[PDB]
């Protein structure tokens, strides 16, 4: 899929219209192809992807848009697609050399606070200007006006860009203000190199560093690398998000390169005395960060990864490393934001058909391709996974399951076998497989401010990102020739996480890592000023303040959530105290609120609801001081991507 | 465009029903089949997966009939082998059109046993037990979000034995919860298949011996208003003639003196005259003033524009179905040039043209050529007052006469002698009479929503949408009227027509409520007339629910009802109810909006949070949730909401 010009707004006192160009099949058609013969007129254009409506603006003879947005795309062009010339996560935004045709805007220089903002509709929207990201609104709207106008100019009264608007800044659904990227980071982008060679790992610094390292799974970035800084005389850390990845770290540096290092998982420390620790980002979090002069250098390993504990121990790792006299930490990935997956020399990609004795996902599989050897198939659900696997079992092919809850014993480690898995797979086991079938589809969790009283967690299933296309597909094709299957071609723009992740942080702090709200702010703060990691809306604020309110949860209810193991334990106990407390009845009967069915008979009449973590059957109270607190910490400023 | 199968969902033959889908074609594969209507493909399964550009649902053939919703399929064809396949039966009021199937495609069939253990089959291949509880009800045996069931519309009930029982159309939800299931009963598709595919409607029925509602679809022009009444009159009935319109009411009230030999009775609010004559002309409006029916008055009762969905109509029509037979008529005609169901096909005298993007003059995406304007008299569509006003100054500029005519103008505003154009909203149409040489048609129009967001309690969300049918030829009807005229357009295509949003329904017990005296409970008895007569404008059942909103708004300010009356706008009633919290609790309406315009006096007096009732637009003001009408509409969102799928 390619990004489409569908039509433009044309600029003139600053006055605008809109000119349509393309309808859906041409968009689609044009998407598909990546080439567009249509001409380009005008400094702004509406764009599409198949998902998306949105702006872009030309300035300096680059056509810029949102990352969020148009991700890594190409724009369509006459000759072709055109690869993009600028792509800046960290700034929310990308470029490609403007098509021929379109004229450009020139940088706003003679500071002025009067600014417009031209809208999708071709408005032109009064903006005062704030800070130097900032503008407000004079008469706030409703947030849905302004979406799909991200990538539109916001303008100076000389009709100069000042910059292009990215976010809504929201009081209780209603833009106040406006987030834009200023033509100044613009120009900071045009003056970067477009590629930076990151494949070496650096020499340790003389004053404390952060460097990244985009190198390949297997390269050395967690073997040979830990072992060559040793060699120096340097004491390691390297931590991984996978528990069967540090344990098995641990074999392979004993054969490989002579050293017994130190492992620290939950389930199993060995302390050597060696100069070399591999650690999970969960038992280094556990054990209270960075230990006062005990290394050198910290390697964080898989820093693609928006799990909550990642996070949270990659923004410990910034904001204590130097102070316990490290001199270099290591954020590295083979998938860091804004990469996309390319053909691999080992991997056969071969697309799923209809035809096929096993339905999969709207395709076939035929029981060639998996009748012998050893298989992987990803799917989005324990519940799939059960199916499949059942579905394998009595057409005779020997097949597991493999999720959350279960123990990896499940999945044999020699001879035939299909493994029917989630991406729990991803941190329970760590071999490779002669195929990989791909569902392309995973189970996500968003934030939904719905005031309904307060806030929504929504579970859903979207399309794959391009950090999971590589993961999934990276099971096979490792020193071996390997096959990939899938349902779908695409893959959505990678390094970007929801806000409920923030709020999983929080939530992990209080309940695993006897950690203040303050404390998860000043961590995750680390996470967010620091350039090349995964993005987030700041919403650190707004989450702190909600479990800041969350005093004197029952520590019972506490330790039942977190031995069930499911998401959010803090914020479900926290409502089934208020719940006990208030001798009132719990949102519904789900294997959630399994910590009050001792309860069951004495707690009658409306559920003191605080937020919404799934069905709420049972009547609603909005009553309680808790309740009345989380519904003031709505009025917080809350940036929402437009 | 067409509906296109883009897949299946494949049943189990053997033991316990499950199932699995199949994925036939993709996005670009989707719509090109929508444009052809040409589907070389072949039909596999019992269950399709259709789709148009916009939604997607299921279909079930039963019997050699490919089933499904009208809420999703609309009027359109089917794609097939030949190119599409028209409907061979629509049915509005069961929610249920069919398609012939192509032969050699698998039909399901009938449930023989007639079981109460039912399963309904999603379209992700779900197979969910359902507890029947009555002809065309279903209790999900575990409750599940609404969502969930999204895009399951036209899908199968079956019975343990996997044949068809229903197929469904809508979740009963308690507060985002679906509880229970609707569906049309194979019982209903089976008498529609043994019935009359066509059915006349086109000539004016014969007066009965006893009370009966008949339905006259005939094109605006063919005298249903002037003729079929002078011709019932002449046969010795008394007969009243109802309209949305003042400016249509006097328009047919003269052309009858002028013409057809008769000086009727006119009723309206500015012109009320008694001849005596046999022949009134009414507004529902007027009629609805006038306590509706008065006994033993009107043999007959003549229900024109009987497809517009303003809540006056509603009310007015609800009102004569209610009380015509106890006030000793013989029939209730129900007249329309465009029915529910019905589709935009070609006029003669009216020439169609599509907008390019080339010409002097902006207009919603396309261009306007400067030369189509210069010459006479033509009318231009606007969604919006602004939109208006913007575009006859651009005209204004471009040395043409343009007028903006919009709900608070004078018709007079606009001339009758040639050279004009006049740029307006779909005010135009109840506020004026007059044809035009050209018609040029923005195919936008803004509607009303309600959505259930339980935040404290419902919004009213005003919105851009495409326009329907009904919408579509009104807007092309105001040119080629005996003549030759020109209609240019944004946008091909229209909506499905003959359905309307549940917040009309909120609407008409507000206009009781504001205008007419009506109790919730006397409203509720004339919208349950309307919603049980077949052939009118459709709607979701929400009238106990928005009977119980209405019944605790108790007290309003008689001063604030006055003045949101007089300025004009939508829910004067909750507009009114709103302020009078604001105002008795000293403290600001929900924003300084032009809707709130009532409370300007007392900004100075008025402070801290609004208490919220419900939404009606934006909300700047913080809001506090205590206030005894806030929990009372909170508590009735508790209602089973029957919401479509
Ligand atoms: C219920 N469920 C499953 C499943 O196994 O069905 C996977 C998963 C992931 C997240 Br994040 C949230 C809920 C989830
Ligand atoms: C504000 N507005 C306009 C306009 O002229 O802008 C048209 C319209 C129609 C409905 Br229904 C509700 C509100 C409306």
């Amino acid at each position: 899929g390619s990004v489409v010009i569908v039509g433009r707004i044309i600029l003139s006192s600053i006055t605008a219209y809109s000119q349509q160009t393309r309808g859906l099949l041409g968009c689609i058609i044009t998407s598909l192809t990546g080439r567009d013969k249509n001409q380009v007129e005008g400094e702004v254009q509406v764009v599409s992807t198949a998902t998306q409506s949105f702006l872009a603006t030309c300035v300096n003879g680059v056509c810029w848009t949102v990352y969020h947005g148009a991700g890594s795309k190409t724009l369509a062009g006459p000759k072709g697609p055109i690869t993009q010339m600028y792509t800046n996560v960290d700034q929310d935004l990308v470029g490609w050399q403007a098509p021929p045709g379109a004229r450009s805007l020139t940088p706003c220089t003679c500071g002025s606070s009067d600014l417009y903002l031209v809208t999708r509709h071709a408005d032109v929207i009064p903006v005062r200007r704030r800070g130097d990201s900032r503008g407000s609104l004079l008469s706030p709207r409703p947030v849905s006006y302004l979406k799909g106008s991200s990538g539109g100019p916001l303008l100076c009264p000389s009709g100069h860009a000042v910059g292009i608007f990215r976010a809504a800044v929201c009081t209780r659904g209603v833009a106040k203000a406006v987030d834009f990227v200023p033509v100044e980071s613009m120009e900071t982008t045009m003056r970067s190199p477009v590629f930076t060679d990151n494949s070496s790992p650096p020499a340790v610094p003389q004053s404390f560093q952060v460097a990244h390292l985009h190198a390949p799974t297997g390269s050395g970035k967690s073997t040979k690398v830990p072992a060559a800084y040793a060699a120096q005389g340097y004491k390691v850390l390297v931590l991984n998000p996978s528990v069967a990845a540090t344990l098995g770290f641990g074999a392979y540096m004993s054969k490989a390169h002579g050293i017994d290092p130190n492992i620290r998982t939950g389930v199993r420390t060995i302390t050597t005395g060696a100069p070399v620790t591999y650690s999970t980002y969960g038992k280094f979090l556990a054990d209270g960060g960075c230990s006062g002069g005990a290394y050198d250098i910290i390697i964080c390993d898989e820093c693609h990864s928006t799990d909550s504990t990642t996070i949270l121990g990659i923004g410990t790792v910034l904001d204590q490393a130097e102070t316990a006299g490290a001199r270099l930490v290591v954020l590295a990935t083979a998938t860091p934001p804004g990469s996309v997956t390319v053909p691999h020399p080992n991997i056969e990609e071969v697309a799923l058909s209809n035809t096929g004795e096993i339905p999969f996902y709207g395709k076939a599989i035929p029981i060639e391709a998996i009748r012998g050897g050893r298989h992987l198939i990803f799917c989005h659900s324990k519940k799939k996974c059960d199916e499949l696997a059942a579905k394998l079992s009595g057409l005779g092919i020997n097949a597991v399951a493999y999720y959350r809850g279960l123990d990896v014993s499940v999945i044999p480690t020699i001879g035939d076998v299909v493994v029917v898995a989630t991406d729990a797979l991803m941190t329970g086991y760590t071999g490779d497989f002669d195929s990989v079938i791909d569902c392309n589809t995973c189970v996500t969790q968003t934030v939904d401010f719905s005031l309904d009283p307060t806030f929504t967690i929504e579970t859903t299933t979207v399309p794959q990102d391009a950090v999971s296309r590589s993961q999934r597909r990276g099971r096979t094709g490792r020193g071996r020739r390997g096959i990939y299957r899938f349902v779908t071609p695409g893959e959505r723009p990678s390094g970007m996480f929801d806000s409920s992740v923030l709020c999983e942080c929080y939530d992990a702090g209080c309940a695993w890592y006897e950690l203040t709200p303050a404390e998860t702010s000043v961590r995750l703060r680390a996470y967010l000023n620091t350039p090349g990691l995964p993005v987030c809306q700041d919403h650190l604020e707004f989450w702190e303040s909600v479990f800041t309110g969350l005093t004197h949860i029952d520590a019972h209810f506490l330790s039942q959530t977190k031995q069930a193991g499911d998401n959010f334990p803090y914020l479900v106990a926290y409502q089934a105290t208020v719940c006990a407390r208030a001798q009132a009845p719990p949102p519904s009967w789900d294997q959630m609120w399994k910590c009050l069915i001792r309860l069951k008979p004495t707690l009658h009449g409306p559920t003191p609801l605080l937020y919404r973590l799934g069905a709420v059957q049972n009547e609603v109270t909005l009553t309680h001081p808790i309740t009345k607190y989380i519904m003031a910490c709505m009025s917080a400023d809350l940036e929402v991507v437009t």
